[PDB]
């Protein structure tokens, strides 16, 4: 059962008529078909043709902007091109790939008429109003090859649409559905909307098949705009695309894999606090190991010895950490007061507050950011 609203151009097909139902269905969705698209025949006809005809250049590079042509793992090669408005900006790599160019056109007079429709539809800025315009944007054009398993993401743009509604996956709002409609294309809403729409618009995470020939165009305005969608772009590159990321931007990936990091000790924290109070309602400090299997439930991944050791390095009085007579690690909360209990009657406010700063000593540091809390040395 199709539970994706469709907007039939048959029946509804101007402006007027479409804001309405465009808001009607941002309001409650992130996601939406476009059916009875005048060229979509065009459409399927180019896809077709790049089976045979105008393969991905494998000579071109792959830069910084994230274009050019990047191969992949299990024989699935990357094709992307950047353009923004701005004069400003440089992104010079010009589309040379003629179907890729024919396929561009017909979704870009496409997606640019919805974008406007979507910021008109649930953004109340007029200075937004006007953001995306036929002289004021920026687009991202993306190309699988496959020369005959799911990668999920979180576009950033306004719209990103699919000139194929097939070989992808969404959330419906808890398990993925996937999208098989040949005669529809795929519009989906972006990080950006749902932040300027203040409330009214959440989206939410694709997933696409790639080694399914997939293409998609994505629309921004120009990516000087202040909400700093450049550092939204960035870094979702360098998650989409880590092994590149490394080459380019090895701080900004070393910098997202420490957030990782730190949202891991700080619920570890939490939970670390939940496991030892319902133990001490039983004189001897209960042994690590004997908590770890329930710290793992609640963590929801496998949590060893050094997990909990990291915790004493953001704050070593946290706990008391010592090796019984049976040479195993004891733990349990401290007894005595130091300045910091005395002073700071929050113990989560207390880390959390130093699990921070600890962080930004990291990133201000002009050492190689380190990607993991390193664990705290217990004597013997």
């Amino acid at each position: 059962v199709l539970r994706v609203p469709v907007i039939d151009l048959n029946r509804v097909s101007d402006e007027e008529q479409l804001l309405p139902v465009v808001r009607a269905i941002l309001l409650q969705h992130d996601t939406f078909l476009l059916k009875n698209y005048a060229n979509k025949a065009v459409l399927d006809a180019l896809l077709a043709g790049l089976t045979t005809k105008d393969l991905p250049d494998t000579s071109q590079g792959f830069d910084a902007n994230f274009t050019g042509t990047l191969p992949l793992e299990d024989d699935v090669w990357l094709e992307q091109y950047i353009f923004d408005t701005d004069p400003q900006l440089r992104f010079d790599r010009k589309c040379r790939n003629e179907s890729l160019c024919s396929i561009y056109s017909r979704l870009f007079k496409l997606g640019l008429f919805f974008a406007q429709l979507c910021v008109k539809s649930v953004v109340s800025s007029a200075e937004l109003q006007d953001c995306i315009s036929t002289s004021h944007y920026a687009t991202k054009l993306t190309r699988y090859f496959n020369d005959n398993d799911y990668v999920t993401f979180l576009p950033t743009g306004v719209l990103t649409i699919f000139p194929c509604a097939k070989a992808i996956r969404y959330k419906p709002s808890n398990s993925w559905v996937s999208i098989d409609e040949p005669d529809c294309l795929l519009f989906h809403t972006g990080t950006l909307l749902a932040r300027w729409s203040q409330g009214m618009h959440t989206t939410s995470p694709l997933q696409i098949d790639p080694r399914a020939n997939i293409v998609s165009l994505t629309i921004w305005p120009p990516l000087t705009t202040p909400i700093t969608i450049a550092n939204h772009l960035l870094e979702q590159q360098i998650k989409a695309f880590p092994k590149v990321a490394q080459q380019y931007y090895p701080r900004e990936l070393s910098i997202l894999r420490l957030q990782d990091a730190m949202k891991f000790v700080k619920e570890l924290f939490t939970v670390c606090e939940t496991v030892l109070s319902l133990n001490a309602l039983s004189g001897v400090p209960p042994e690590l190991h004997v908590l770890l299997p329930q710290i793992s439930s609640m963590m929801k991944r496998k949590i060893v010895q050094d997990d909990i050791l990291k915790l004493l390095t953001i704050w070593s009085d946290a706990y008391v950490v010592e090796l019984n007579s049976r040479g195993e690690l004891t733990m349990n909360l401290p007894k005595r007061d130091n300045l910091t209990t005395l002073t700071n009657k929050s113990r989560t406010l207390a880390f959390v507050e130093r699990a921070e700063s600890w962080y930004q000593q990291v990133i201000a540091s002009k050492d190689e950011i380190m990607t993991d809390v390193p664990a705290f040395k217990i004597n013997k």
